């Protein structure tokens, strides 16, 4: 998968809100590892 990189979980909420459709996310191993609400 792309490596959406992060400094911060609310890093991950602009890419993983876009993408899902919710900011839900974890900035895990530098990766934003989103779930939103799937």
């Amino acid at each position: 998968i792309e490596a959406i990189r992060c400094g911060g979980s609310r890093d991950c909420y602009r890419p993983c809100q876009k993408r899902t459709g919710c900011p839900n996310a974890k900035c895990i191993n530098k990766t934003c590892k989103c779930y939103g609400c799937s």
